[PDB]
């Protein structure tokens, strides 16, 4: 089928990036894995495991 994971948006106020950590409030869910990264940030957060 499809190894691709749906990632959501979320920004609550006091969350801050799991990748590049800066003063912000953006947050992605990966379901399949379960993990929290920038709006995108792919080039510094990893691959999806
Ligand atoms: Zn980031
Ligand atoms: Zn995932």
């Amino acid at each position: 089928g499809s190894v691709t994971h749906r990632f959501s948006t979320k920004s609550w106020l006091s969350q801050v990036c799991n990748v590049c950590q800066k003063s912000m409030i953006f947050g992605v869910k990966c379901k399949h894995c379960r993990l929290k990264c920038h709006n995108k940030c792919t080039k510094e957060a990893p691959a999806c495991r």
